DNA sequence: CGAACCTGGTCTTGACTCCATTGCCGGATTTGTATTAGACTGGCAGGGTTGCCCCGAAGCGGGCG
């Protein structure tokens, strides 16, 4: 997700079957942690996915 | 055959002129330092976006003692 003058972010499936948020070129950081950082429950994730 | 002549360099005397060269000397300018008393109390900030290669370092899984 490329913005103009913002901050990059990526959701890359690794060598294993794990999706990972890389915000502003940080480390692997799986995406359910990012949804919980949006306050999304694990139940809300389960309902969504 | 001998005597003067005028004039080249070669040099000397002494007076005249003119300008460097300090030395003050007084003033102008300029370089550095100090001092401001109400209260103020943690920064903005884009280059990064390659490809490939070698290698050093962390980190964890794996067997292990």
């Amino acid at each position: 997700v490329i913005p103009s003058r913002g901050a990059w972010l990526e959701f890359d499936v690794d060598k294993r079957d794990t999706v990972g948020v890389r915000i502003d070129r940080k480390r692997r950081q799986p995406v359910t942690v990012l949804l919980k950082a949006l306050g999304w429950t694990s139940e809300q994730i389960v309902e969504r996915f």
